[PDB]
């Protein structure tokens, strides 16, 4: 069996940092390289303050950097001297050209296996981990076959990843399970084993599936379209709970306690962000228009237009209850981030409804605990931010003359916050929209301060 | 208050196992069924019950006479009761405002008038139906406008959430019980008086209690999550069988992240069963009746995609037997909607029996269960010309073109397929709706037959 | 080298019948046998009453029958003795089911099939000459597979036919071109090249193509739908004469001396009929949406949106002309027959312009002088008939008492009917609506008597 000892992961990012460096504290033995393009990036994680924030993961990687696990911008000594090369590249939706909007953009997963290849002598195991559409493992393989030389044995895998930010040391030390697909050929199998002995090292063989690797490619997709589904199928609830006087916490527990349900991904909100949601089931939806699967398309396309009414009506809710006018209006916006735990803000249901608000000329103060500034900025920007757009250092300046206070991120804080305090120094009547149910038994006392109190999955 | 006489109106898959199992768990309540159908009755008092549910025979024989009753003396069981049950059917409106939509409520409201007609004193009436939003609302709106001197109605919800086949297990362990009535005294007397009867066999952690139209609202959104999942996985297998990927694999992975779970992933020509359609169909309803067509839209792709799924499978039948199926002997193994039923309501069975018939395919059909009266009605001239129903599925399959199994009973997994490969024609094709020959495969290709099934690629 | 000595056709239609005549008459040493389970049907081929009418068939069928021309309901005695056996039966659009009204009905050339290899031993060239969707010769060679016999070895062949209907003895004895597909092995070569020495008895061999059977199948099916497409063209034209104050026979003149576009088939009219262009270019439709083409799928379809708008707006203008309604008015239709020199009136646009006005409530009578009465009441039965049609012995007697006259079939004896006459005995205003252009230049003399006369591609 073949002994995996020196890995390269390509892509420093949200899955290849800390899953290399959880491998890099589990397996002393292996060397673990991760590289990338971005030179600022590959400096931050050699440095005591991360790229990245993600709970636990600066002790994990303070544990092993410069033992046996290394950040470098050398790519290509990296490919040379590796057992294993991990694709850890981003797959953003394609903005241009042949599938605007929908298709998977995989430029960056061929500029991969090129350099790969051409770094590339005797026998490598290069594992796809990034998520990808079903069959861009065979165009790898088309690579690197067209560009053969005596010897060259390049094994290619898929091992999709898991893990959610905020929670991803978490996830990573005792993943739900590990999935691996390859070939069913001796070599691509002698490939496989040699993979699962690294995750032998931290995950009981039980929890580590082997497939074929369009399965494993699917599988992943899948995954995420019904995680997905779960939480725009609870936001369709909110919405009837709000029109019939239910509450969706109570409906959500009722429908959670069937066991061929279950009772997570239950929580409404003012809808799904994250890097990858999105942009897996439009990959899905894509797929399904090119393989002439129209009914599977419009389907899953379903999840996604749900998600974009829910932010769309927690929008209309805002300006609707503010008199049908927000121009010139001040409103706070508490949290930025797409979910608690983490500093990324990709597909941030907080930028949605930002932009909404400043589509009608409102004036927007952004808090948030752990968003860089300079982020938000950027986000919001294509002027208009300079005109609409303050990024206050604490919640207390953010809701100071607002007219509206707007959860948007379930930080643990909002909860805690002095909102007597606040309502002193609102205009008045003063709003709070609750877009993550974060609030809830706390209606009463808000209502007795003076608060008009509204938030997703219950009547007003 | 304790209730110590129970009526339920309605003798069906609910009503039946509901109150067996009630009158099993509490021998001092006196449980009596009703209903309109004298024949339906008549069989749950003979040896040969009028459902076939695994369990039920001995918990029915162990209570029958004792404290379990069945009767179609409507009016003395309602006025002797200290709690009346309405368990009768909502289907799908076949008429009129919202045909193929609408709940049909004529049987709830019969029941709500004939209550009221022969009750005095103090009852909780009990809307164990799967109704509408709003719909308990209705009930006691009629009771307002019916007073008597001292009486006292008071109306509950207690949605029903077992699995025909499954029943008698889920009865006896539910993962939860949902009670809904008013936050008023008298409300919350009516709710404490049905739990304190729940609590004779399950824990009062389980036993979840709201207002009415709440409790309306989760059943229907469990049904609609439930659906949604075989919906989902549907989705998949088609795709799979598109990129080479296996659904079965694919579920796997899919079910060992416990955020999704693992239940309810296994892929099928279609979900069947009395509920499922016309309760997402009662949802998508409501959604346009309160001005939500986003989320109207949202869960009637549910039902889209199982007719797709459906209707795909008939179209692989077809083009897989030369685009041509007219005069064709093809056998139809399973008519039940799921296994362990002899229920056929909604059943996929019927929908791809009636897609052959239409081409004027020859279709002999077995089921271990489902009794051949109720094949021939629910293919109801052109069930003469086309319908063959066979005693022994080797009769079925007995100079046949093609093996298409649409429900999973275990013994189609165990017949003899060389035999039957014999006496097909040929090419001889099994079309496997319900995944049952997995791990087969290789050993009925060497046998001779074209094998298909749902999620793999041919 | 295998000759072919005896050949079996099944079906003896208006392909199988006169095809297999010529063979015989050009192969006198091949014995040819023509078989059908329509009993009366191979009766009539034995009489002098031959059972469809074309131009020269009966001397053709003459010279050989008895010799080495037959026609017999013993299917399988034929097939057992023949060396090469045809397929020439319907394959009309399904009316039922899958496909209804678009994909080809294939139980017909199933049955045969299947009759082929129960009463076949040895060696046998199997040719579909039916027009049948793409593969559909895979289908039988599939039947064949998986029935063997010891020694049973039977070759399949595509053969597609081009002969028009009231022309066919001269398409048959000089065709265009001749086009057999068959299988790239070695035993398919030998078939195809056994077929072309049939062939070559008469045809040369130039004008004798060979490739798969599958470009075959898709070649037939691609010729009629690029002949159909001609008409509709010429006819969406006629439209525009009628708008703009040009005449359609002059534009068709001039279009059809540019010798890249050609001056066939431009010949404008109610709309095309015959039995196959119309289920032929369904089929090619239907073929399409089957194969993820939607963009071809609509391209071919206006062949036949643009024919069903022709007939409708020529019964519209019927209707508009007298005054809006037709009820209870006697009407004169000459024609009933698809085109002129053929009994067969399958699709013939008569029979749609007589439904739509006996939707109308009119009182028809109906004159062709070779379709026989019996077939225009079937053609017009779901009563209707009963009370709105009658079938006219001459042309005078259906438009006696008439108020309109409608040309639908160019047989020659129209234009040279006593016009005079017929206005003398018409009610008045008097109309002709000529649907074939065979009253060109007569308008003059028309209008003279008395008529408003009205004609595709010309403005009123
Ligand atoms: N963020 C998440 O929670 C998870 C993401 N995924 C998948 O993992 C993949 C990566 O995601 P993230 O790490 O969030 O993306 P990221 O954008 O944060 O990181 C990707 C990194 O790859 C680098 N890169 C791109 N092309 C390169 C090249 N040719 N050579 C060297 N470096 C290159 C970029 O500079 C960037 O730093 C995606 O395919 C995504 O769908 C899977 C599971 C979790
Ligand atoms: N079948 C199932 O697995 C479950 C059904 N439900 C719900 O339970 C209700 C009943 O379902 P089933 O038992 O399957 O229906 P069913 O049709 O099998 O039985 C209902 C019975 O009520 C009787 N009935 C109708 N009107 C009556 C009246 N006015 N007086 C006396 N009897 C009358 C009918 O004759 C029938 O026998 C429905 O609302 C259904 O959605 C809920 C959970 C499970
Ligand atoms: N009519 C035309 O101008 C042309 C027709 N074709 C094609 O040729 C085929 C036949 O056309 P037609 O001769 O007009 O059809 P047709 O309907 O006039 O004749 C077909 C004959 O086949 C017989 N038949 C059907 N099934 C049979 C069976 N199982 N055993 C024995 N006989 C059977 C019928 O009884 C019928 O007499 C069609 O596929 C058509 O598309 C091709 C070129 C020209
Ligand atoms: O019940 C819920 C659960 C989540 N969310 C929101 O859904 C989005 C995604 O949350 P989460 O799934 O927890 O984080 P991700 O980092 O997006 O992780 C998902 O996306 C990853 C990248 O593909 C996968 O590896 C993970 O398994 C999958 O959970 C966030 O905006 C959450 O606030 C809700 O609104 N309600
Ligand atoms: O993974 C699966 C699970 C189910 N099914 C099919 O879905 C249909 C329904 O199955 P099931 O839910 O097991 O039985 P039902 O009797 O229809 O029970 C449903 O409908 C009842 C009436 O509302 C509810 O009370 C139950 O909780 C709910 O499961 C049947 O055709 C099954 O074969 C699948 O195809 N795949
Ligand atoms: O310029 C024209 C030519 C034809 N037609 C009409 O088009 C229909 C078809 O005419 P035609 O093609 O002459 O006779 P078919 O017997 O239908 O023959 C066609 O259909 C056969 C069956 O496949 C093919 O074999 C022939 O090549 C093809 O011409 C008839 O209603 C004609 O009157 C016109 O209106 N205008
Ligand atoms: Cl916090
Ligand atoms: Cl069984
Ligand atoms: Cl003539």
């Amino acid at each position: 069996m073949f002994e995996i000892k020196k890995i390269c992961c390509i892509g420093a990012g949200y899955v290849g940092g800390p899953t290399c460096s959880v491998i890099a504290h589990m397996c002393p033995e292996i060397r673990v390289t991760v590289v990338d393009v971005n030179e600022s990036r590959i400096n931050a994680w050699n440095s005591p303050t991360l790229p990245i924030y993600e709970p636990g993961l600066k002790e994990v990687v303070e544990s092993c950097r410069g033992k046996n696990l290394f950040f470098s911008t050398n790519i290509d000594d990296a490919i040379k001297e590796a057992d294993l090369v991990f694709i850890s590249v981003n797959t953003p939706t394609k903005t241009y050209g042949m599938g605007k909007g929908r298709a998977a953009d995989l430029k960056y997963i061929e500029a991969c296996a090129r350099r790969i290849v051409q770094n590339s002598n005797g026998y490598k195991i290069v594992t796809e981990k990034s998520t990808v559409p079903v069959r861009a493992a065979e165009s790898i393989r088309r690579i690197f076959d067209a560009n053969t030389k005596p010897n060259l044995n390049l094994q290619v895998l898929s091992n999709p990843e898991f893990l959610a930010e905020g929670t991803a040391i978490k996830d990573l030390k005792n993943p739900d399970r590990v999935l691996i697909g390859g070939d069913e050929t001796p070599e691509g199998q002698r490939a496989v084993q040699a993979l699962c002995a690294v995750y032998e090292h931290w995950v009981p063989r039980e929890k580590i599936l082997t497939t074929n690797t369009w399965s494993s490619e699917l599988s992943k997709l899948a995954a995420n379209a019904f995680l997905a589904q779960r939480i725009s199928s609870i936001n369709s609830i909110s919405a009837l709970c709000e029109a019939t006087g239910a509450d969706v916490e109570e409906v959500a527990t009722a429908i959670g306690m069937d066991q061929r349900i279950g009772n997570k991904f239950l929580k409404a909100s003012v809808g799904f962000g994250g890097s990858c949601f999105q942009k897996d089931v439009l990959n899905l939806v894509y797929l399904c228009e090119a393989l002439n699967l129209p009914e599977v398309a419009r389907y899953w396309q379903q999840v996604i237009d749900m998600n974009d009414y829910q932010r769309r009506r927690f929008a209309s809710r805002i300006i609707d209850s503010l008199f049908n006018t927000v121009t010139d209006k001040k409103i706070a916006i508490l949290g930025f981030a797409f979910k608690k735990d983490t500093g990324d803000t990709r597909e941030s249901s907080s930028i949605y409804i930002s932009k909404y608000l400043m589509d009608e000329g409102a004036h927007l103060h952004i808090y948030d605990p752990k968003v860089p500034r300079e982020q938000i900025v950027v986000d919001l920007s294509h002027d208009q931010v300079s005109r609409l757009v303050t990024i206050s250092k604490d919640p207390y300046e953010a809701c100071d003359g607002a007219h509206a206070v707007v959860i948007c991120t379930e930080w643990d804080m909002f909860k805690e916050l002095d909102y007597e305090r606040i309502h002193k120094k609102m205009l008045k009547p003063a709003f709070i929209f609750d877009g993550r149910r974060v609030l809830d038994g706390l209606h009463n006392e808000l209502q007795t301060i003076g608060f008009q109190i509204e938030t997703i999955g219950k009547k007003v």
